[PDB]
């Protein structure tokens, strides 16, 4: 760690506090989270370095010193959730979504592809720089071992599942999807039960119709709430078919018939998709 100087603290993670620092030696400006060690994580960690694309923050190095593990990212200079505060008076352009959309779907395939999944994604963890590009960070770190936001959560995580997929990470991303479109949390729960009532207010309770074997997940009840489903055309109004027909199917309860992000960067919406580059104020 002498090798590098500390510039600002960028924020409290999932596992550590992140800081903006410079390599003593590169004068490199990088992204250092301190881990709050098992040889299991020790390898994990270590396929991720392997793990590179445009689209997934590039994990640079992996600093095991005195029984600590600092992770040395690559730097970029604003997360989603920030731009979107700033955008929310004219909200972002829907060319700029679709997108950003488009090149996370991307990075998404990449790693399903290896096997690899976020578990965790949320407008925090994605990055963009000036160039229009956006990329996801802390991609597989969940795997390897304030309140942490219920709002991108899969339905299939919120009962119970043990073995999830990676479906669980587009369902995410429609979640994702939907608030840069609307400019508001989708479903902003405060605990698993709100988040998971929430999800069921707005897509309907699942039954075995829906989802087959939901009835019989761990955490379902058969005491929960029956809700009808809503239109999608009044959940993100201002969305086309096109977007509409794809979170939709981003949002589909049973993780098997969820699509993939393969199959979504085929989706009609992406037809037109362009790479326009964003106003941003650093
Ligand atoms: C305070 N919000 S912000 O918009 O001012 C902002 C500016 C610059 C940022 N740079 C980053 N680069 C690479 C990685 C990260 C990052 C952010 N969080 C986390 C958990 N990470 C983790 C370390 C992999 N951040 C970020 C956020």
């Amino acid at each position: 760690m002498e090798n590098f100087q500390k510039v600002e603290k960028i924020g409290e993670g999932t596992y550590g506090v992140v800081y903006k620092a410079r390599n003593k030696l590169t004068g490199e400006v990088v992204a250092l989270k301190k881990i709050r060690v098992p040889s299991t994580a020790i390898r994990e960690i270590s396929l991720l370095k392997e793990l590179n694309h445009p689209n997934i923050v590039k994990l640079l190095d992996v600093i095991h010193t005195e029984n600590k593990l600092y992770l040395v990212f690559e730097f970029l200079h604003q997360d989603l959730k920030k731009f979107m505060d700033a955008s929310a008076l004219t909200g972002i352009p829907l060319p700029l979504i679709k997108s950003y959309l488009f090149q996370l779907l991307q990075g998404l395939a990449f790693c399903h592809s290896h096997r690899v999944l976020h578990r965790d994604l949320k407008p925090q963890n994605l990055l963009i720089n000036t160039e229009g590009a956006i990329k996801l960070a802390d991609f597989g770190l969940a795997r390897a071992f304030e309140v942490v936001t219920l709002w991108y959560r899969a339905p299939e995580i919120l009962l119970g599942c043990k073995y999830y997929s990676t479906a669980v990470d587009i369902w995410s991303l429609g979640c994702i999807f939907a608030e840069m479109v609307t400019r508001r949390a989708l479903f902003p729960g405060d605990s698993e039960i709100d988040q998971l009532f929430r999800i069921f207010r707005t897509l309907g309770t699942p039954d075995e119709v829906v989802w087959p074997g939901v009835t019989s997940m761990p955490d379902y009840k058969p005491s929960f709430p029956k809700w009808a489903r809503q239109d999608f055309s009044k959940v993100v109004p201002p969305l086309d078919e096109d977007g509409r027909s794809l979170l939709s199917q981003m949002l589909h309860y049973d993780p098997n018939k969820r699509i993939s992000a393969k199959a979504a960067l085929a989706h009609p919406f992406f037809q037109d998709v362009t790479k326009p580059v964003p106003h941003l104020r650093l």
